[PDB]
């Protein structure tokens, strides 16, 4: 079999993954699961799969330990940064599913990499924030990364085996990769006007909120752009976007003979997770298959970059390097929270992000060696900390009109 | 480099192929070209590429030899069945492009197979008429077959390398192939009624007339169905059809996790031919790439099998085996000629084909061993000869009302 650890097990990615595990008892054993906030769900999961370890936040450690004992469970309870690292570097773990969202997840993904683990990557931060470092660390120690997000996974499925196994192979001209194409639904304001977009908020949210806001601004796709440059070892000019409201075509690889290879699917994350889990093999995933007879019509159009400024910004960030990508993201974080808490207009998200990318204070730190074996991570998190301060300030100043 | 022979070099497939050759002098040398009717074009081609051999029909051998001499050309002139076989089995030929359409091409494709040649298959008859024999012969002697028709080539691109190399691997469950999907444009009477379809003829004809008629009846797709069963080693139930009027999606492979892999392209045959030529490598093909920004909307719907009876018939033929497939095709041939010469209605094509599949006279020969190393080919051509007689009779009887 294969011993698994799911970092961030109480959300969507966790549900989908564990559903497959149930259908495949004989292939995948759970060794560890984690959850920062959702203690009862974490507990429920623990009672079901009997993991050798679990981890939660520092604040919840005591309650969780008390609960774990009140249930008569053999399971070790960890907490915080340290517990994530232990689980990700554990010698009894063969495969890690990195599903923690946010800067708090980097150290464990880096750890899985350090320890040579198979990694099923399911958060954007690992490569948006720690791009060079994650990839360098994986190569050095022989980790394997396999993307789970729908777009990256489609691209990965549509690339020849040699490039799947060694992403730097994409540069040998014989494989004839010309460019990658990311599809994007255009979010909830595709058909609405530039003027209707300056307004809120249940409208903007209609399916998690932040990610749904990112879909409506198109920051999600810029982020995926930055991730793709690292995942598949390209620069941004080689990766283009097409809008595709239906979201049936998950992405495409263009080859130099004119062949576009593409993955089509439903939204069900069990498809990409099953592919990644069983790679190079395939297994039943338990999804309701896409019905080719009921697609009606798949629309495609060019992205309106004036409306979708976050996408231009992200590409601008990708050109500059790890520093501005750190800034792009952290700023988006603060700016999205702001909109959700009704402090800004939807269109200000981009105004704010731009302001931070340009800030003289932020730029002095771009030239730093964020890829460094030894101080890389410190410098990333320091940069993250700095940009929240500035982004927060920026939101303040925007409101008065500065 | 790689020595090539193009059987049937004066049509579309020939043009497209030779265009790629020109862009790639350093990779592909022409050793032979053939052409049954188009003597001057054949000659023009000969004067350009300086082939070591050419072949034409028996009737045109003399004029062509005279012309070849009047041009001061070193080239050997062959003719008929024998000349095709010589070219296809020639030790100086590494790769054969089987582009001859019609029963007259089988012996040379079998010969290429017998001699261990790489074959770029570009006619339907080889597998529709000589399915088991072609595939058995190729395996025994180590020929490699690579389809060039747009649908089969898309499927082939979308199948893992091990199944590309050995089509019987599609049965190991680890590769997780669930089913193949052929796309079909629905031809020129998709939106028109069952009643408007009973009428002709420039309408039915708006590549060639026959193939365009086959598109309008959907016999082309039934034929492709039968070919796919042999190419990819499946039975017909495992291969489904979806109508797709835009013809951007050339076909899809469905995997057990819900992943549909697909090839998108323009109609330009240089795409599939370049893929097949360079396999496993890729090369520039010289096409105007598909423009993802100008697709507007790709429609998909289920095939209307009442209107598209030829498709039901072909699947019925595929169930029975090589005999009924021979009959299906030969009958279609005669029935299409008939329509083109204004002897029948478009809808009678299916009436006629059905009549022949069901004919007691034809059925006695189904149980024959059409796959036999030694008498296989004789029995196929004999069956072809027989079905023209019957189909011709059938057309006669239909007109009076019997
Ligand atoms: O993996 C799926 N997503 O990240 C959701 C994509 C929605 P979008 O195409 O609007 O970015
Ligand atoms: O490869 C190209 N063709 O076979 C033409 C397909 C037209 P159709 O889908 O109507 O059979
Ligand atoms: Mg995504
Ligand atoms: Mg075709």
């Amino acid at each position: 079999l294969q011993s698994l650890a799911i970092l961030g097990a109480t959300g969507s990615i966790g549900d989908s993954t564990l559903a497959i595990i149930r259908q495949h008892p004989n292939r995948y054993r759970i060794h560890a699961l984690t959850g920062f906030s959702r203690v009862d769900k974490l507990l429920a999961l623990a009672m079901e799969f009997h993991p050798v370890k679990i981890c939660t936040s520092p604040d919840n450690y005591a309650q969780l330990s008390q609960k774990v004992t009140d249930a008569g469970l053999d399971t070790i309870i960890l907490s915080g940064d340290e517990g994530l690292i232990e689980i990700a570097s554990d010698e009894a773990v063969d495969t890690v599913v990195a599903a923690i969202v946010g800067a708090a997840g980097l150290s464990s993904t880096l750890a899985a990499a350090g320890a040579g683990k198979r990694i099923l990557l399911a958060n954007k931060e690992s490569l948006v924030m720690a791009g060079d470092l994650v990839i360098k660390t994986a190569k050095k120690h022989g980790a394997t990364i396999l993307p789970i997000d729908s777009e990256h996974n489609a691209i990965y499925q549509c690339l020849p085996a040699a490039i799947q196994a060694d992403n730097t192979a994409i540069h040998h001209t014989s494989y004839g990769i010309k460019k990658l194409w990311l599809t994007a639904s255009g979010g909830s304001f595709l058909d609405k006007s530039i003027k209707q977009m300056q307004n809120a908020s249940v409208k903007e949210a209609v399916m998690g909120q932040k990610i749904s806001i990112d879909s409506a601004t198109m920051m999600n796709k810029g982020l995926e752009l930055i991730e793709a440059c690292h995942l598949f070892d390209l620069k941004e000019h080689q990766i283009q976007v097409v809008i595709h409201p239906n979201s049936v075509v998950h992405s495409l690889v263009e080859y130099v003979d004119g062949s576009f290879l593409a993955q089509l699917g439903t939204p069900d994350m069990k498809t990409p997770i099953a592919h990644a889990l069983a790679y190079p093999e395939r297994i039943k995933s338990g999804v309701m298959p896409l019905d080719l007879y009921q697609l009606g019509s798949l629309k495609f159009l060019a992205p309106d970059l004036d409306k979708f400024a976050c996408l231009k910004l992200a590409r601008y960030a990708a050109r500059l390097g790890t520093g501005a990508c750190i800034a792009l993201n952290t700023a988006n974080e603060i700016a999205v929270e702001a909109f959700l808490a009704e402090k800004i207009c939807l269109t200000d998200i981009a105004v704010i992000v731009k302001a931070c990318l340009d800030d003289k204070t932020i730029a002095q730190d771009y030239s730093q060696d964020f890829g460094d074996e030894v101080l890389g991570l410190e410098r990333i998190l320091t940069m993250d900390k700095k940009v929240r301060k500035i982004a927060t300030a920026k939101i303040k100043l925007l409101k008065q009109g500065d």
